[PDB]
């Protein structure tokens, strides 16, 4: 396309990088190690060379404990990451040709580390100088991210995401795990009451059953409260629909031999984010709370009222985490269930980014509970994380890939490298400027 001859213009620049950076013989060496080379002298170099052309061609760069590091380039609250590494394994067995001194053939150039990585390195890093060349607008942020340690995955608990900034989106071709934003994490849980089989006086009103939601993580929009009244039931009908009134809501309420039904309408809406809904269930709770109850019913209302309701961001629940980029700890109420013999049921959904302290905090509120007779029944975990077929940075790659189109003797192909640039400039140029 017209990437490519774009790309056809820098031939000899890239090929001259690629050449200086495949010369070093960035092998792991763990015997000759130190704090200033934590893989041994060569992955170390290989990093400083990158850093080096970075400046020549004026992109600030950061480095993490000499290990790994990043060069900086774009504009913007969002940050594209493309993370790479630079060491390399030994040639070892049978090499045609000095596996450290690279050899430039007519279509081809032939050393280590030109697959992996050092090719892939050069061309992603050229993609980004092109389009810094053309004085572009960027509209993102872009870290190349460069890695020395075969022994991490890019986890959001290895050394360079301990501290430095997690991409927004991005691409890190052989980790399973890299520390990207993509899913939200997200589990489940009930918060169940114990039964109280004590003794006390009849009651204004009797809870018989309450049910709202099902077990999926959507915001009820239907609650209903079968109720028993001891004495006259103008005034609970009445205060009902004052309820209703004052929280703009649609219910209704049915008599029926001394049962008295009570049904709320909400507002259903995905659970990955309840604000937006109105929960019937919660807010039937809300208003049975003024209600001289039962003793098990009302301390069931009692629990929704102090950690449920009007708490969309887990704040009742002492949850609350908000993160730049990544969105806030959310927590949806699916299911409530009470009836008699068993008692009550609340089903959370709680969904989190990354890196909230998942099980630190439902310790704390797991215990918190304990005072008021209920408990915690720990659901699926299922952890913040990346995904790369929904990322729209690699999927602008398979687009603009579309578009065009530890061996011996490893080599790459002139051809395989520039495409590879070309590709990677499209996909970059769409998706950040």
């Amino acid at each position: 396309s017209m990437w490519k001859e774009k790309v056809q213009q820098y031939e000899d620049q890239i090929i001259n990088d690629l050449k200086g950076l495949l010369a070093i013989e960035s092998v792991r060496d763990d015997a000759k190690a130190s704090e200033d080379a934590p893989v041994g002298p060569g992955p170390r170099k290989a990093l400083d060379y990158m850093y080096e052309i970075a400046h020549r061609d004026g992109f600030t760069t950061h480095d993490v404990d000499h290990i790994a590091g990043r060069i900086e380039a774009g504009k913007g609250n969002d940050v594209l990451g493309i993370l790479c590494h630079v060491d390399v394994v030994p040639a070892g067995d049978g090499w045609d040709s000095n596996p450290f001194e690279p050899v430039v053939t007519e279509d081809a150039i032939i050393a280590r580390g030109t697959l992996d990585d050092k090719g892939p390195t050069i061309a992603a890093y050229y993609a980004i100088k092109i389009l810094e060349d053309m004085n572009v607008d960027w509209k993102k942020r872009i870290h190349m991210i460069i890695g020395t340690d075969e022994e991490s995955d890019w986890k959001c608990t290895d050394r360079y995401f301990k501290t430095e900034e997690m991409p927004t989106l991005g691409f890190a071709p052989d980790a399973e795990f890299p520390c990207i934003h993509g899913e939200k994490g997200i589990t489940t849980f009930d918060l169940v009451q114990n039964k109280l089989t004590e003794d006390q006086d009849e009651p204004d009103y009797e809870l018989i059953t309450f049910k709202s939601g099902e077990r999926y993580n959507m915001v009820p929009d239907h609650a209903e409260a079968r109720v028993l009244v001891k004495e006259n039931m103008t005034d609970v009908i009445q205060d009902f629909e004052y309820f209703l009134e004052q929280n703009h809501l649609q219910g209704d309420s049915t008599v029926d031999s001394g049962i008295l039904v009570l049904t709320v309408e909400g507002k259903a809406v995905h659970g990955m984010d309840p604000s937006i809904g109105v929960n019937a269930g919660l807010y039937l709770l809300k208003f049975l709370a003024s209600l001289n109850l039962d003793n098990n019913a009302q301390a069931f209302v009692a629990f929704s009222n102090r950690y449920l309701f009007n708490s969309d961001f887990g704040e009742k629940m002492g949850m609350k985490f908000h993160t730049d980029v990544m969105g806030d700890v959310t927590t949806n109420i699916g299911v409530i269930t009470y009836d008699n013999e068993n008692a009550g049921l609340f089903g959370i959904n709680l969904a989190y980014p990354e890196g909230f302290e998942f099980e630190k905090a439902m310790d704390r509120f797991a215990n918190e509970i304990q005072q008021y007779g209920f408990e915690v029944k720990l659901g699926k975990v299922q952890p913040p994380h990346y995904v790369d077929k929904n990322d729209p940075f690699v999927q602008k790659l398979v687009t603009a890939y579309r578009n065009q189109t530890h061996q011996k003797n490893e080599y790459i192909t002139k051809k395989q490298l520039f495409n590879a640039t070309s590709i990677y400039l499209e996909a970059i140029y769409s998706l950040c400027v």
